[PDB]
């Protein structure tokens, strides 16, 4: 068990890559922290959470936290310091992705995405790795970026610059935060069959298309990308900071 | 003279990058449009560079435009549709770089980076783009990103994600137009000596550790920036969309 | 422990990454078959390395196979057959580098260092990758290529291409070997206190200088790229292949 | 013009890329070194674009060279030498592709490709390099890799890690040679209509999906190559070393 007393805050963590990351988190001995978006979907869904993970013996709680709210960072790690007293990992895992055209791009579309993804990521990592410091004890910060932090989306250009400055955040948040034993990686999962990706599978005219493109010849699941975000956060990776790691198998070097 | 037809918006083009640039575009027969902060500090650069080219054969005008105000977008297409009747090439160069460490930088100053770097870049290169396609004659955009959208910067973690989001915007641009003849690229200078980082370099015990970290053995020069800018905005980068450009004397590669 | 049933080979592993990668696999409940150079300062290597998990609960063979010797993919595998028979999880590990300038590098060593790092790694994974085909179920290839396959190294002119060719070799791999369940993938390890630079280190005065840029503020050491390899031969990565994963401290993102 | 008065030796000359970039140096002004495969393919087309060459005022000679001839970079310099007394641009386009399985790989086919697009590379860039650093007034190297130095090929896997090595050879050999002035490039074209793609557009089932890939929506042909490849060799590029360029039409960002 790799997190036997790290304390895990992990964001957006309603469903999704972030609900699953939580709960092989708690299977590693974590002790989660699972934040969603304050919205009753976000309340139901870590309740469900929190509850099948002490199902098995764990012991996690669920905190609301708007990610565009720039305050939920430092609300999450005091939620996370009042209920087990220490914050060790934090997975930036909340995001959204509203696919729309470029030319018509609305500003407050724009905005909210770049505020979301982005904005809202900055100080959460930022409120996150101050008790990090003080703690004295070092740490992991895991952002969940993209594929399409390496390549471009039509539909996505609002979007893929937010992912890309995810994977740039933890670049130069390495090199800030390294001194003091603070380990700071990205996620950069290919398709992985959410709801982010719902309204395109829905039609499933290319979903067989997109599973054409995988190598390993399936989609992804969001417990694909646990086995790598708790191995990033664990003392398996205790001298990985500053990297990525593509979770997409193999979309990204299969050309077509 | 590769710009002969061409009409070239460059922001940011008072001081630095933008103004040399901005001087060779029009050297090659482009008639420039140099916006600048709406400073009279940013307006006498600009108008000494505009009477600068107009002592040697060229045309341009000046459009104070602050890029953080995202209407300037628009300002600067009609400026240069009022004017010049159409827009060809979009060189957003345009950008700050105030130096801050990580866990104590402020709310505001943070907005200010991505707002001026990245947001108004979106909808500067979006309004210069609605141009190109309403015209049906293709067009070239090139953002002015960095070295630091592929590395980190531990006293620019504000400042890095506005410039890999740069760089991914003209990856997911260059899709969306790529229809309509227009290409999109970005340039990764390296180490530029401008104004930018003229206190950071006045070390005068550290320049010269930057400077040996340079294969070619000096500093950059906002002129060195030209020669590639004018090319990814020509003819003979007729097949380059969606690609990036280092433009750093080696530095990105020198594993020192 | 995450490598139960499978077995492993390892090549180089007698000394340095290659053998802390070979005991950590065989703590995790592999069957490790560490290859060695043929000489006996490899020979003896392994065979302690042997008698070093043979004495808490582990097992593992020792096979001399030169890699510059083609043949020796068929070999390893054959004795891995032999005594263990299956192969599961292959580890590409040996490799030289050989510090000499660009412009008086002799064709003899050139090729040395091709043929040991490039030329005998793709028959070895070849010929390993036949083997797990053949049995119809899956498996994994992980090959150490560098931080220098992204960078590069004025004495390493003759060095970094093969690096950079593994990597790649793993991605090209990781797409005709995804369908049949093998995943491929490259650790990228950055400045490791080895034999490998033993002597470029003992600078004294310029081992500190690299160890600098090192945010996390020490060289490596083999025992940190063992947490990585096993990962990404554990099925915590069963939807990781074509990937990259950099092991270097943050060294690569340090825009000292 | 670019290339009033420098001496341009382009590697593999006979047709494709080869071809397109010698014949654009000598419209540059550049006083060209057309080497070639040394078969009579090679002789008669290299002959035509030094006939093409004169016929608008250009000159240029033909040289025989094979590439996997490790002694070829030396007389292709001593051959520039003779006629023009300079060595200043390398073009090192020569190289193949034979598209083939990976696990049933021949030997003699993969040794082949790494002695052609690799080894011989390596000595061409040694002897050019040398003629640059003893004349003391610098010089530019492009290396045609591939986008496939980039991504992956299920049929590529003895041709990626060649292309991948070019990349990072040029990447080192900027370190070793920027000193001296010797900046050293590297073109990724993507999809160029050839004679190494030749068998893939035969068929013209794919190719109409091959071009659906490019966000050009057309795909290359060779003198999509001579303009960037001319401006790594001029002086617009005098900061430019150790960097890569996509020319691929939009291919690379692309996702599909
Ligand atoms: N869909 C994909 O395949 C894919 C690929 C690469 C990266 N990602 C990224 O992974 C992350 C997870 O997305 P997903 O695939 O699990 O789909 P998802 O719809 O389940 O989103 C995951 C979580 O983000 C939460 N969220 C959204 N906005 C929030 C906000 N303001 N505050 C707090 N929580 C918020 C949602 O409530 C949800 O729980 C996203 O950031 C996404 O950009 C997704
Ligand atoms: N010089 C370097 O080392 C370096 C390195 C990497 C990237 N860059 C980028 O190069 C680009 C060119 O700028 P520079 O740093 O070379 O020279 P500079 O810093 O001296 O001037 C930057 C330009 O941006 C303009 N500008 C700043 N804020 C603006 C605003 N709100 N609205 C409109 N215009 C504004 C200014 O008029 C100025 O001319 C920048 O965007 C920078 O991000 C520079
Ligand atoms: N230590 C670093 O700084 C560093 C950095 C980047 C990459 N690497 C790579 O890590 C890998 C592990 O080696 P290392 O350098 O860490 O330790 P090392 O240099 O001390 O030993 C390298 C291993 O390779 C084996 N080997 C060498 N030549 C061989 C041959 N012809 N046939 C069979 N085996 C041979 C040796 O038995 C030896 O155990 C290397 O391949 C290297 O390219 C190391
Ligand atoms: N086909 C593509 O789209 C593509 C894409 C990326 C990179 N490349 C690379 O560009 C380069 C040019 O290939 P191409 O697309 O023009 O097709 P091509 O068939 O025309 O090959 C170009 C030249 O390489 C020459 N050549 C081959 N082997 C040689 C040898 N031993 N010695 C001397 N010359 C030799 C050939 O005679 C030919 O003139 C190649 O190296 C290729 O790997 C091609």
């Amino acid at each position: 068990s790799l997190l036997i007393d790290k304390t895990v805050i992990v964001t957006g963590a309603s469903r999704g890559i972030g609900r699953a990351a939580a709960r092989e988190c708690a299977r590693q001995g974590a002790r989660v922290v699972i934040g969603h978006s304050g919205s009753d979907e976000g309340r139901a869904g870590a309740l469900s959470l929190a509850e099948e993970i002490a199902a098995f013996g764990g012991t996690a709680i669920a905190v609301g936290a708007d990610a565009a709210d720039l305050d939920s960072g430092e609300k999450l790690v005091a939620a996370a310091v009042e209920a087990f007293g220490s914050v060790d990992v934090l997975v930036n895992n909340a995001g959204i992705c509203p696919f729309h055209s470029f030319l018509d791009m609305p500003r407050e579309l724009y905005l909210k995405t770049v505020g979301t993804n982005l904005n809202g990521a900055y100080f959460t990592v930022q409120a996150a790795a101050r008790r990090m410091k003080e703690q004295g004890r070092g740490g992991a910060i895991i952002a969940v970026s993209s594929i399409s932090a390496l390549v471009g989306g039509a539909m996505q250009t609002h979007y893929t610059p937010t992912k890309a400055g995810l994977l740039s955040l933890m670049q130069s948040c390495a090199i800030a935060l390294g001194p003091y034993g603070i380990r700071c990686n990205a996620v950069l999962p290919g398709t992985i069959a959410t709801d982010i990706n719902k309204e395109d599978l829905s039609d499933l005219e290319k979903r067989e298309r997109m599973t054409s493109r995988v190598p390993l010849g399936r989609l992804g699941e969001p417990d694909d990308l646990a086995g790598p975000i708790v191995f990033l956060a664990s003392d398996m990776a205790r001298y990985v900071t500053g990297a990525s790691l593509l979770v997409d198998g193999g979309l990204f070097v299969n050309l077509q």
